Parts: C-alpha cells; structure tokens; sequence
C-alpha cells in the first residue's frame, strides 16, 4: 500500500496544464490502487513564505530564541518535511517559467533543504536522507526543450531531489502548449500516456 504527494506549483490555478495532469494523475491512481491514501498540496493556492535572511536562521539548529516569523517559518518546515516523509511516491508538477521553476516550488524547496533533516555530510561526501521515495516529475512548458541546452529544470530537478536522496525519478514532459490548441492537446495526450506507463507498472 503507498502514499501519493502531489505537489502543484503552477500560477495558472484552473487553466493549468501541469494540475489538469496531477488532476489525471491522482483520477488514474485511485482507479488502479484504490487504497493508496492521495495527498495534495498546492503551493500557489497555499504558498510557502520567500527564504530571507530572516527566514534562513529559522532552519540552523540552535538555542536561540525565535521571532514569531521565524517560529512560524519552522513550524511550516518541519511540516513539509514531515509530509514529504511521510509518503512513498511523490508526484511534483513543474511548469517551467522564463528557464526555471516557478517560485511557488522553489520556495517549498527551500524550506526543505536542511542540513542534518533532509540531508547530512558524511566523510565521504553529502548523503541524502529522504529515502524510499519514487518521484514523478510532470513538466509542462510552452515551447519545445526536452533534451536541448535550454532544459535547465530537468538536470536542476534531478540535481536538487538527488541531494535530499530521491534519486528515481521520472520526467513526463507537456511541452509545445504555446504553439495553440492543437499543440497543447497533443502535449496532454502524450503526457497522459507517459503517465498511463507509470501508473500500470
Ligand atoms: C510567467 C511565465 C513564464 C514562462 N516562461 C516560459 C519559458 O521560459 N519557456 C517556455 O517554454 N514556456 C514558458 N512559459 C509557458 C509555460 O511554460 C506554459 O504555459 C506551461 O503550460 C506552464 O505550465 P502550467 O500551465 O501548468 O502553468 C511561461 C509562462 C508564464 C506564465
């Protein structure tokens, strides 16, 4: 039996491309694991707080006393982590936005990263310390750059979760949605596919 996180991080709310596949995502796994518990947390809808300077001490181990920002800064940290824990599969929806995430996720890993939680050095190098997890990454973009120089998400996604130890993930790419309807139709389709593969493994 398996715990699902879906992670929404676009601006788009309803329009979404990358939340109608969470939403086909979640629709498809609960048809073939119907006892799997789904969680969902959208990160523009519920937005994590920018790291400041302020924000950074929160997340240092120490005896020093807190701000209020700071306590409330920690409280929603140790949450995320705790939810990102807790659950076996975890499905991260990442529009790509002027070459990078949207800032919605970017936030949410920022207050995930944290030296001795989600991952510690070791002597032999840094070691990630969220292990057993099985990402899916669905990445929709306007234009077409899956596997050319202009794909930064990909290798920045595959960089950043591996560092916290989630290193099996797969990519399901919606790319090509500016070119219009007919191009952001196929995108879907062919998205859905790839998720039809993972969701029957
Ligand atoms: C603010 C903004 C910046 C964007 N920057 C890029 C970009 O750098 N490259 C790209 O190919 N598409 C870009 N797009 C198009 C989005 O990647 C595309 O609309 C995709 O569907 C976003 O996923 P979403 O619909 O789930 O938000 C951008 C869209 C917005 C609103």
């Amino acid at each position: 039996m398996s715990k699902v996180l879906v992670l929404k991080s676009s601006i788009l709310a309803g329009y979404s491309q990358s939340n109608q596949l969470s939403d086909y995502f979640v629709e498809q796994w609960r048809e073939k694991h119907s006892a799997d518990e789904i969680t969902v947390r959208d990160l523009a809808a519920n937005p994590i707080p920018v790291l400041d300077g302020e924000l950074v001490g929160a997340l240092r181990p120490s005896d020093a006393p807190l701000t209020t920002r700071q306590q409330e800064a920690l409280a929603l940290s140790d949450e995320l982590i705790a939810e990102l824990k807790a659950h076996d599969v975890i499905v991260i929806a990442a529009p790509m936005y002027n070459f990078n995430i949207s800032t919605q996720l970017k936030n949410y890993f920022d207050l995930v990263a944290r030296a001795g939680v989600t991952f510690r050095y070791t002597e032999n190098g840094p070691e990630g310390l969220v292990t057993g997890k099985k990402a899916i990454v669905i990445t929709s973009r306007g234009g077409i750059h899956k596997d050319g120089p202009t794909d930064l998400v990909t290798p920045y996604l595959s960089t950043f979760l591996g560092f916290i130890g989630i290193t099996d993930v797969k990519f399901v790419f919606a790319e090509g949605i500016a070119y219009g309807p007919e191009m952001a139709a196929k995108a879907q389709s062919d998205a859905k596919a790839a998720i039809d593969s993972i969701v029957a493994a």
